[PDB]
């Protein structure tokens, strides 16, 4: 299957995941068009256009488990789960981009003080784990280089608005050099935020767990052959 408007989704593997279009710069770039496909559940991805020099992100096509500004989180997906609860959320990706310009490729994990997050629900915290920096950069501060999973992360401390009094910290790991495999588990990710660095709260939910790509400007494709996130 494929699809080509914005905010169109392609479920997969009963409904516990879904690829997201994703597209916020639709009316800022002309001739723009994105492409998101699934042949099995070992090949999916996404193509795109977005003949634009200007540092604004365009678009975040996305592998989507759990919430993402929905009436809750897709089914089966085992989210939401308290911190304090410590479940392991291992997750699995193998990609690979070909493509021009300005873009990354990172999970990202959405994070709520509530476990009944609605579709308006702003997040409390953003963690960004990326896997590829194609001249791109982080929101916030640098804080140190630390060794977690098995990979060396540059880490950033900052704070999106989005608007209308809302927003959300965002907690950026950036891998040392570009990666086209990880296996993670977010619980080490989120309890160096919580206990390394005392940043966030344990009594927060994990609401998400995404993986995509960030696109600034450019024309490419990337191809997944390994998805999967588990929380048990």
């Amino acid at each position: 299957a494929s699809s080509s408007n914005p905010s169109d989704k392609l479920y997969f593997k009963n409904k516990k995941y879904y690829i997201f279009n994703n597209v916020w710069g639709a009316d800022q770039v002309s001739g723009w068009w994105q492409t998101i496909y699934h042949n099995s559940d070992s090949d999916m991805g996404w193509v795109w256009n977005w003949p634009s020099n200007t540092s604004t992100v365009k678009a975040y096509p996305s592998i989507v488990s759990g919430w993402h500004w929905t009436e809750g989180y897709t089914a089966g997906s085992g989210f939401p789960t308290r911190l304090s609860d410590q479940k392991n959320i291992n997750t699995k990706v193998s990609y690979s981009i070909s493509a021009n310009g300005t873009y990354n490729a990172a999970y990202d994990i959405w994070l709520h003080n509530t476990n009944k997050a609605s579709w308006d629900s702003a997040p409390t915290d953003q963690i960004m784990i990326w896997l590829n920096n194609t001249n791109a950069g982080p929101a916030g501060s640098y804080v140190e280089t630390v060794s977690i999973g098995g990979h060396s992360w540059k880490v950033y401390k900052g704070y999106i608005d989005a608007g209308g009094g809302k927003g959300w910290n965002v907690f950026s790991f950036i891998r040392t050099a570009n990666t086209q495999s990880a296996n993670l588990n977010i619980r080490d990710f989120t309890n160096y935020l919580a206990d390394s660095k005392q940043w966030l709260s344990k009594t927060k939910y994990v609401s998400s767990v995404e993986f995509g790509t960030e696109v600034f400007g450019g024309t490419g494709q990337i191809n997944i052959s390994n998805w999967d996130v588990t929380v048990r």
